[PDB]
Parts: structure tokens; sequence; C-alpha cells
């Protein structure tokens, strides 16, 4: 087991991975803040907030109602100032000849921004090399999504495998899953892992928790991404700081 | 037995927005969806209005499009009303619930407000589809399943598959059918929608594969054609798009028998 720290510094380390990683440990934060929030003012204003407390924080472009590129531009700013990564939270799940325009293109134009996108492996590895396509003149950085947090997902057994293989096949430009716990045991991928929160329970449509500590601590996973375990508490600011606390003392106890 | 579109849209089960589309493909002799995956709005609305005869459907490609506005959406409308076509979304939906939802109703573009048709992945399980239904029910909009994919590696294949197939009959008030390279439903009330289909034999270079309109409708037992590249790429578009319009047209009158 190695450090974020000495992770950043492996040999086959992708770019991107190394950047986030050296936060993470300067931070002392392996939290993803979930921001799906429907106006560009609340998006800004939690990123501000609580930019300190995230290594990366996960936009939903799709739902801003007033989004503009100006918008993003204001974002990369709290960005490089809090120093976290922005992660587009946009589901990339089509033929590889599709997604490349969907990266690029349109009103987003999410590739100009996102120093993270994921895709689901579904389509088979032309996902991956359509994104390539656009994201690695962009120097950026990819997430295959192995598995899933919600009821009945598919993501499991033959193609969850298919996935990890997917991601080490594509090394220069995948650095990364979304999984349950770790599903790679190559130190340069990222583990994030979503539908966390500190109590037991889940949502009314299929979303199920674990905690910070089973997930980093026992599952071996390297981020918690959380929405709603934060977004909707009375201080958001604490609620934060709790995740982060959380996450990053079953991090260390790993070590 | 094999039905006639325009019998199925009067199958008892059969969902008011599948109903509309049988009965416009049966009037028209076309079961070809065009997919429109142009950047300009002044080329999507040009091709809607000149192959929308020709077409029961056609998808778009909103991520794609530089220069969305609500009012583009609102022309659209107009010319799908007037050639008589459904508006289906390429969007692939494909997170939790709670969060697809949002996706659907809300941003910028709204696809709730407009689209006839969405897609889903059903990799999230059961909770994708729910989540869309609580947007698309009251606005009687329909959902297709992605039971199988075209691209080579796809990993839509096996119990995959048949979690699609089931997911689609257990939430038959909104689930309207499948994207699929033949039929993965017996029940006739489901549409099978197929991608990866050209004249010529052939793929790209990102992993498509294609087959014919004669072998994905006559021997694979799907209902419709989706075609981009095909005719987009053509010089002519309208001659294009009335030659696999005819080919997908024959090619379901032989199984018919
Ligand atoms: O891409 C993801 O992170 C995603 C996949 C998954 O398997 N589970 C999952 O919850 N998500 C997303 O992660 C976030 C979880 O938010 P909360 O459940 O509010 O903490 C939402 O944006 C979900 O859409
Ligand atoms: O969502 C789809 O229809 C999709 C699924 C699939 O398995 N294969 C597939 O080709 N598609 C879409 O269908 C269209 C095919 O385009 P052409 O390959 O240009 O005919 C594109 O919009 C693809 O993204």
């Amino acid at each position: 087991e190695l450090s974020f720290g000495a992770r950043a510094e492996l040999p086959r380390i992708h770019p991107v991975a190394s950047k986030l990683l050296r936060l993470m440990q300067k931070k002392e934060t392996n939290l993803c803040l979930s921001a799906d929030v429907s106006l560009a003012r609340e998006l800004l204003q939690l990123a501000d907030a609580l930019g300190p407390s995230i290594c990366m924080l996960k936009t939903h472009v799709d739902i801003l109602n007033d989004f503009t590129l100006d918008v993003m531009k204001e974002l990369i700013t709290l960005a490089k100032c809090h120093e976290f990564l922005i992660f587009e939270n946009r589901k990339f799940a089509d033929i590889g000849n599709t997604v490349k325009k969907q990266y690029e293109g349109g009103i987003f134009k999410i590739a100009s921004w996102a120093d993270l996108v994921n895709a689901h492996v579904v389509p088979g590895s032309g996902v991956v090399k359509g994104l390539q396509e656009v994201g690695l003149p962009l120097h950026r950085g990819c997430l295959l999504i192995a598995e899933m947090s919600s009821t009945g997902s598919l993501a499991t057994g033959d193609y969850t495998r298919a996935a990890v293989r997917m991601a080490e096949e594509h090394s220069e430009f995948v650095v990364g899953f979304i999984s349950g716990s770790r599903v790679s045991m190559k130190p340069e991928f990222l583990h994030l892992t979503p539908g966390v929160q500190l109590e037991a329970g889940g949502d009314n449509l299929g979303q199920q928790y674990n905690s910070p500590q089973e997930v980093i601590g026992k599952r071996g996973s390297d981020i918690i991404i959380v929405g709603r375990g934060i977004i909707s508490a009375a201080d958001r600011l604490e609620a934060a700081e709790m995740y982060r606390k959380a996450a990053w003392e079953a991090y260390l106890s790993r070590l």
C-alpha cells in the first residue's frame, strides 16, 4: 500500500491522476462533492465555500438552467484557487463515433473544461477510443464505470472484469474507475466510490449507501463521492468536513 | 401470428405513444428512423422538413447541436406534426433514478418537454426507468431500453439483454420497446429499433458494425431501422432516405406474408 503522494510519482501514472493525488495529500482530502444544483450561482457558491475541503467537484452541466461557458471559466478559476479537479457527470455511453462529438461539441463543450469524464463500458472499447481522440489532445482523463451503487445494477461479475481490462489497455487516457471497491490491483488507477453516507440507508429510487469507513477502509477505494449527504445538511461546510475527516482517516488507517 | 403495424397500433396493452407511431408507420409506409447527428439547427430543420415524409421518427442529438434553443425545438415539433414523425432524443440516460429525473426534465434542454421518446441503459437497474417515468408518464412520453448494441465488444448480451427485456415488461406503462439488433421480446406491443444499419457491408474505425435493412427487419425480426451516416453522408439525403425506407418497408412486408 502506497500513499497518495507516492502513487502520484509512479512511473506509469497519468498526469491528471498525479495532479489529483498530489492535491489530495496536500489538502488531506479524498472527498469529491457531487453538486447537482440547478443554478450557476449555487454551483459557484458551493465550490468556493467547500473548495478547501474537497479534492474534486462533480458537476452536472445537464441540469444547470443557466449554463454558459463563462460560468465554466469562473468555475475553473475556483478550481485552480482552492485546488480541486472538475469531473463532469455526463454518462458517455454510445458508440465511439458519436461519443467523440458529445464530448467535444454542442453548447457545453465538456472536454474544454472537465479534467475528468466518466464512461459506461457497455458499448465495448470503442467508447474509450472515441473519447480518447478528443481527450488526449486536451490532456484529459477518463473514469470507467466498473460497478454501480444502485439496486439491480448489472455492472457485476464479467461486466466489471471487462471494465478493468478496458482501463488497463487504454492507460494513456483511463485513470480510474467508478466502483464500490478496489477492482484493479494496479496502484496507478484511482477508485472513486459513490453511494456514500455516514448513516445506513438508501433513497426511494434505488440508491444504496455505505459509510466512508466501509468504502475506503474495508473495500479499499480511494475517494468518496457524496451529494445529498453534504448538500441537504443544514451546515454544508460542517458536513463536508465530517465526510473529509471520515474518508481521510479510513485511508490513513488502511496505510 | 405476425401483425401489421396498423394492427399492432390497436393492441389492448399498447402505449398511446407506440400506437401513434405504429399508425403513422402504416399510413406512410415507413419504418425508418433518421439519426441526424448534425451540429447546426438549420441543417437539422432542413433535413427534418425534406425527409419528414420518408421517416417515422427523427433521432435528435441535442448534445451536439451548437445553436440549440427551445425555439429550434418548437420548429422541429411543427415539422414533426406536419409530416407525422416522432422525436427521439439520443441522450443515454444511464444514472441512478434520482439523478436521471433532473437530467430528463431540466437544464437548458428540457428534453421531456419536446422528445416523444428517450432511451435508457439498463445497467443502473430498474431505478433508471422509475426515475424517468416520474417525469415522462403524465406527458404521454415513452422509453426505449437498450437491450443490445451494434458495436464491437458490446456487453449487452446474455443475461444483460434478458434483464433489459424483463425491465421493459415490468414497466410497460412507460417502456414502449427496445434498442436491439433483433427481436428480443415476443410481446408485439413492444417496438424493436435497430441501429448499425447500412445498405452496404462494413463498419467504421471506432467499433461500429453494419447489417442491411433486409437482414435486420426481415431475418432478425426488428421493426424499425435507425440510420445516420448511410443517409447523412449522401449527396442527396432525400434519395438516400427513400432507398432506406423502401428497403426496410419491403423487408417488413416480406415477413408479414
Ligand atoms: O457517476 C456516479 O458517481 C454515479 C454512479 C453510481 O453508481 N452511483 C451514483 O450514485 N452516481 C452518482 O453519484 C452521486 C451520488 O449522490 P448522492 O446519492 O446524493 O450522494 C449522484 O450524482 C449519482 O448520480
Ligand atoms: O442509441 C443508439 O441508437 C446507438 C446504439 C447502438 O447500439 N448503436 C448505435 O449506432 N447507436 C446510435 O445509432 C446511430 C448510428 O449512426 P450510423 O452508424 O451513422 O448509422 C448513432 O446515433 C449511434 O450513436
